């Protein structure tokens, strides 16, 4: 299953864990947005990030990771939900760069100097937003820093996307978080050591099943694990596109009407919504009557 | 002393407290900005808020409260520093509204529906920022909720500003915060009860010295207490104003040059900086020379 998260807790519930295989989801993002190889990795990592926190979201929460910087990708946005769905986008889907010195996709260079935001939308009038400076721009470590500093949850994220000309081959990772800091220091140290010892996801996920990866982290096999299916999903529809156009100035709608057509593209899933001259005339007529 | 903070901890350092009398500081904000009565109270409360957290800032921190809403004041910004200074401003210094039903200044109405932000500028590349929805728009409680939710520091703030035609008469308040949540529930309960029982600041500060107010909160007299002087202070100067003009488009500087003069007004302290035609020529000469 290449769209599956596994999750649970260890050590009398003082540690929580998440591990995901989601090449299918990242492949869908790549195709919907026609992402370059580099943009696939950057956004993929962000999507994995969002996915990994899904088990821990409140009811009907939307959780958004919003990384913004001065590198040529400019912005990376990944949203997950309590329903185990994700969606996301980058400002520059066609970004290309030389590989880094170690021959990997230059995620850090794509993002450049900037910041990481987490938006928690939990059904109050406006969402909680927390912003921190980037640590490295590799996404994993940036997100672990957010958790340590804003949420006071010591964290390790490990995340990897492997993509070639036939598409995304691996897109997965894990998250280990200390939710109760009275956890014995030797359990802390051992977890730390075991993770630091693991190969990067691209290599680890070709060699080990998710549950065996976890056994390696915790020094013993895990106990109870829950699973869920991660899906790429957006809530856009045509009604919403039409409303998007109704908020525009009369002049914009006139200009489309003389152009012969109006188009709305959903930024999250790249779905295009095309409106005819008549449909625009209808919306304009509505603008005057309202 | 009407620009003074007192601070310490109680119960084996599990609770920290802050209490401030600062009419002089709030009076100066009112004169610099030519604040209306209502804008005096709104900004004053925010300045008190910022002042109350000064003892607990990191070294060289600037801590900024930024409340933004749809009421007629629009925005309220108060910054404090590790050097026990403050500065602040509102978007609409002349705002007026009817008194609320209880005959008080309508702080909540002035702010309206909106959000509270805290910016922690601690010498990293960009600051920590945390945003929460407003709870009531009275400021004290909104700030207490920021602390409970973003910093996980259960908190009580009580804040009051009394102003008439001779100016600010009282501008003070206190903060009590649980920095170690293992604190016995009966101390928690007693503190809560004692604070809830207090009169509002406008009344209490006419009747009780700061240390006696704290005795009332904690059920016994406090122990070791530190003091500091709170001062209104800004870091603007003319060199900075000249730089502010250098960042403007050539065209803006040309228009001022034909206008005969250029003005920069510091938003924090309402100091105005006036530049002659020759000085604008100088900067322009420097625009095409850079
Ligand atoms: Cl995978
Ligand atoms: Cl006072
Ligand atoms: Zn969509
Ligand atoms: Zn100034």
């Amino acid at each position: 299953h290449h769209h599956m998260i596994y999750y649970g807790t260890m050590f009398d519930h003082k540690v929580r864990f998440s591990i995901v295989r989601m090449r299918e989801v990242v492949e869908e993002a790549r195709n919907r947005h026609a992402l370059s190889y580099l943009a696939t990795v950057v956004l993929g990592r962000a999507l994995i990030g969002a996915a990994l926190v899904t088990p821990w979201l409140a009811e009907k929460e939307r959780w958004t990771l919003d990384i913004e910087g001065n590198g040529p990708i400019r912005r990376v946005v990944a949203q997950s939900t309590s329903e185990f769905t994700v969606r996301g986008y980058v400002a520059n889907p066609k970004v290309e760069l030389p590989l880094n010195e170690k021959g990997k996709f230059d995620v850090a260079g794509a993002i450049g100097q900037g910041v990481l935001r987490v938006v928690r939308d939990l059904g109050l009038k406006t969402p909680f937003v927390s912003q921190v400076p980037l640590v490295s721009g590799e996404i994993a470590e940036d997100l672990a820093y957010y958790f340590a500093v804003s949420e006071q949850i010591p964290s390790a994220f490990s995340i990897g996307v492997l993509v070639d000309s036939d598409g995304v081959k691996i897109a997965g990772g894990f998250a280990v978080q200390i939710i109760d800091r009275t956890l014995e220091q030797e359990k802390v140290e051992m977890i730390e050591k075991n993770i630091k010892n693991l190969p990067s996801i691209s290599k680890l996920f070709q060699e080990a099943e998710p549950l065996d990866v976890l056994e390696r982290i915790f020094g013993e096999k895990v106990g109870f694990v829950e699973t869920a299916e991660i899906k790429y999903k957006c809530d856009c529809n045509r009604e919403k596109a039409k409303n998007a156009l109704l908020v525009l100035d009369k002049k914009e709608l006139e200009d489309m009407r003389k152009e012969g057509k109006g188009e709305v593209v959903c930024k999250w899933c790249n779905t295009r919504y095309v409106f005819s001259e008549e449909e625009l005339e209808e919306l304009l007529k509505f603008k005057v009557d309202d």
